């Protein structure tokens, strides 16, 4: 026998600016609200469910479990089970590949699985027990402490895209046109409305009355390529990487329900794409921006399938320094990546990225009569992880 | 063939009083050394490893994937995968689930997995992003908040362990009763020297000199009835859950060692296991302590077992009204149950929990020449968690 | 011969908007502008300053002795003295009153008095040295604790104000008709350039260009009483005390350069006026409102004066309640009192009240040609402060 | 007429070591003990009180106008008032000056004047208004944020102490003497009494007993030339000055009642002496140690007496170094200086600190018939304060 896991349906927040639309969003609200509407989506019950697997890297100050907060709000049974976790950057793509071995290995019929994310709501924290007899104390931000900081290097992400740009040699200016290439095709795929399938509206609910989101805050609306050569380098002062060539602080949440190729016939449902094949691997975390190159190829390796088999393709964008990178080495069509943009237009809300991009790979998939995809995202600490899908 | 996974080593290091023997050590450096003790007792190195996953709770300020921090420092090269997870208190258990479902899928060959946690180091916190215009704020103990208050009700653990005893109708004495019996069968045990083995021996890196924790100091030695009826009820100011009668708070961390039968076999390792079966299901989050029982069911179920085929039990105490809510209703002789102590006396890490009752199991079982035996434990929020393991 | 102490000039920042203007500017840079201006209007140089003594409630995490930061930027000589002083919402007038007496007593010939206040600045806090065990604790506001806070009633100063609303009987349509009119007063002369000799402009130095604030930005323009009627109760919530007929939470500063009368002779400056007498007098903290009516009688008794001997009045506008109890009980006429508006308008940067009023009536009472002026103001813990001053 | 001041009567708590037996003793509590005290000890009853001024330089989150809290626990009535005030080390003295300077002008007839300082409940702070967007902040000690770092050069006193060090050629040996010889001075002066007749007893009320403190608790016994010298400098990696030849960071309160001399002989009181004079003076802040140089040169002007008048002087000790060379440049008889030890020995409240001196000046002028006194002290930010003593 061989399984066959479907992503039946997927839904994901719109990407909200920092301390923006979401500002004051718990990520659960957000993953309560992208888990409903894969369950209505695919046309399957919340008590259905067996269980649902949330990435999310951030979750202090949030409470118990944030996975089960958000399946219970959802209106998934008490009698379901529900947990988070943290393969930081890769979190989100990770889940959905933890939740197609729970029905693989024949414990789960019925699961759902991506990430969420609120880097707004991150708090600032201090360890406090000792007590305090003299002197001043950090605060520290949790989201630049667990989010953004090689804990090996005691840098910034960026810091790591400095050395992948030096190590490519990838010029100022290549990383600035890779960066306004990414924010004129998701202007242009957000005007043609390339992204309403996938979002599912959120409604921010409000003392002074109801908001809803259902657009992208993040993009920049005519990015020229003079706007993002005024800016000064961030990490490195004498560098390449900028705020207009790297991604930014965002929240988010993005899901795909699964089951089993067989369940979905049974109940009429049409496919988003067969989960294949998946693999993460390591590399070192001064160059975590290569994560994806043997995370892919192993993906690939494992699928039986050759790089120039693929016809779409989602490379998260972390820095126009390592996604210029990652795309040199593997070699794949360019016209083919990030066809809708990516991460440095959209927003990188870190646990939910990756189920971010493969809600944006499987939508197009469908839209363009791909068959053949391939989500995968560099990763802090030094990983990279990856997914082939196949439309039915 | 079947997927037969083995647990070819384990070991923990002893559990720490809350602000003790661990007070300022992090928990990834608890999860370091347990990492190394797993790879050394099987004798397998640490570059052979593919993926080390860690269950976590309080991970805030630790940085980015302390599952990582703790992989490296431990010597697992940078090559291999880590990543953190969250199913609150059956997280250390569930770890070693995960861990299996990859190696039955064939997307890796050797795991280490288990739980880690410190929660002496867990800080306190606030969202401070937006500011607070006016007026006293909460600096929030991330500890109590994420850890052991349900995000539904807004109450303690201590409360759905209340909730457990006025359904089942349980006295205070029957609880003091359980208790001392739990801390009786520990200081038992712990001066015959059955810890000796599980237990790998952890090096307090101080500036006066080094300490060596190799006993479990959360143990009290000669436990009267008069003190445990003498304390006053901690979560109902007229009710019968006590610090007593309750488990504690820790630090301490867990891990086993995966592969194969067929890869034991040819490495020359005698595993202390097969994992045969596994489970997990949801319960009512008010009475959360009642996890244990479905979820055994459901794991014995699988394993085409009876309840009355087990010849040892691993049942975590987290509350005295859980516990013997579950050891009436499943039935099962109460003589083989926490035979050389539970958590009541041992103490209670969240996340390192699940891993550290496998670990007493697995060691037992190989020492009593018990062939079957099954650890379990109960989760907040509202699921059960429980693994069947066959000797070998 | 009697000691007659002059002030030979005076000056003002405008009164910034609670996290407004000022925002991010510490108290001792405003105090240092008026300083500079004092010394600039009279003709006196730094080099020949005494001492500088400023009001000030709220200087936590300013650093060491504000007052002597705001004279040492303002380039008075390390050679004089500098303190501050804590009479809450008297401070600012009480330091003249101080600095009055230095010259009285012979110890100075030149002292710069007055006060300052960034309520914006102002920060929450905890003690804790002792060490927080486990669980959450408060971060206090500082500016509400310290400032506004009865310490002995542990309610808020507007309590206070309701308290003399019942005793004098006083409804909240005769309340907001006050606040109106102090809203409109203030309105017209700003508008009609009133304010202009009195505030000396502040540049607040901005990384992105520097903006001079010279208008006193919290009086509302067009206020109208059903703006006042539409308000609830802000703390009785039956009350009459509201958010629109109680002064607001500001920053500002404002000083007084005060010398001998046969000094300002032989240096040929034409001063401001005469300190006449003062007083200050205790009440029930519980009507600390009702302070500047003994405050004022013992003023005018120490003068020589009848209540209608007054050209001028500034009697300070904590609350509407307290404002017209003060002007029943002293009779004076109403048309002579807070002819420019008051604090309801204006604002009430604690510290720097007093000599915030004192500005205003110095520079009304020189325009109008007024002999005889006093300005007074009510303090939390109940008491009251009043000064006479007469025309050169 | 030349009004002529006279200190009916004086009181102090003992010093409490830092975090020790005022631990959580909040400073008005202290304070309304000395007033108590002052007025029992000179047979003058609370209701007589016109005004209490009490110097504080850290008074943050004790609540409105701590020096009114005190007094109305003292049982001063509601209709006196009170104040507090800050120059720093200075405060304590420089608020007796301020109450005969009350009494002088004809405003009151009755004043208590002193200082007081809980260094202990001290809070920590932030700003926390404006938010935090991204990044870490401090949480800053106001102790040695507004107490002890120098408000221009951004270092502590004793960077100060260094440069006077430095500036007057002093050595480690020379400065480590003068520490032992304070200490044992000290020690001397409590074992055979002489600061009995100073302190007034202080109850720290319990919840498991009351304890009385009339010791000061930071002198020690025994104190060696050994355990000065084996000191490492607390402030230049290369310096002299240490922990062991600087004051200390305490807690505690004094106070002196005022009344002119015509009113202690109608009332019959043998006062404890006549203010003669006071003077304070400027010098630069690196060196701020220097201040009791031109302010006692300058009070002894005033006073028309040469320093070889002075039967008895309080140099207060805030470092070795300083007071070193304070004595030198003076060249009075350091045999009348600090004949009962001083602050090196006894503590350093800093706002109670000159009022805690001036006791103690008082009670040995007393003592030993000494009928010319000096108190002088040095002042963060670059000030110095002195007073002239003249038995009756």
């Amino acid at each position: 026998s061989t399984p066959s896991i479907v992503i039946a349906s997927a839904a994901r927040t719109a990407v909200g600016s920092f301390n923006g639309a979401f500002a004051n969003t718990p990520a659960h609200e957000l993953g309560a609200t992208v888990i409903s509407a894969v369950l209505e989506r695919a046309g399957v019950a919340a008590g259905e469910v067996n269980e649902v697997i949330l990435g999310q890297v951030l979750p202090a100050g949030e409470g118990q479990n944030p996975a089960r907060q958000a399946a219970m709000k959802a209106g998934v049974p008490q009698e379901a089970t529900a947990w988070g976790m943290n393969q930081l950057c890769g979190s989100g793509l990770r889940a959905v590949a933890l939740g197609m071995q729970q029905i693989a290995t024949g414990d789960a019929s019925i699961i759902v699985a991506g990430g969420m994310e609120s880097m707004s709501m991150a708090p600032h924290c201090a360890h406090l027990r000792g007590g305090v007899k003299m002197g001043d104390f950090k605060m520290i931000d949790t989201m630049i402490k667990d989010g953004l900081t090689d804990a090996f290097y005691g840098y910034h992400m960026g810091t790591t895209a400095e050395n992948v740009a030096k190590q490519w040699q990838l010029s100022r200016d290549e990383q600035d046109a890779f960066a306004v290439a990414s924010q004129n095709k998701a202007e242009a795929a957000q005007k043609d409305g390339r992204f309403k399938d996938e979002i599912v509206p959120f409604i921010v609910k409000g003392r002074k009355g109801d908001i809803t989101v259902d657009a992208d805050e993040y993009i920049r609306h005519g990015a020229t390529l003079d706007s993002m050569a005024k800016l000064r380098p961030a990490f490195d002062k004498e560098g390449t990487v900028t705020a207009g060539n790297a991604s930014g602080l965002n929240d988010g949440a993005a899901a795909a329900l699964l089951m089993s190729e067989a369940e979905a016939s049974r109940r009429g449902i049409q496919p988003l794409g067969r989960i294949v094949s998946w693999a993460t691997v390591g590399v070192d975390p001064k160059v975590m921006g290569t994560g994806p190159i043997p995370a892919s190829r192993k993906a690939l390796e494992r699928a039986g399938w050759k790089i120039g088999d693929l016809d779409l393709v989602e490379a998260n964008e972390a820095f126009a320094a390592q996604a210029c990178a990652v795309n040199k080495d593997l070699g794949w069509d360019p016209s083919i990546v990030n066809v809708n943009g990516g991460a440095i237009a959209i927003g990188h809300p870190i646990g939910a990225s990756g189920a971010r991009i493969l809600n944006t790979l499987l939508f197009e998939m469908k839209r363009r009569g791909a068959r053949k995809g391939l989500a995968t995202l560099c990763i802090g600490g030094g990983m990279g992880v990856a997914m082939c899908i196949e439309s039915l």
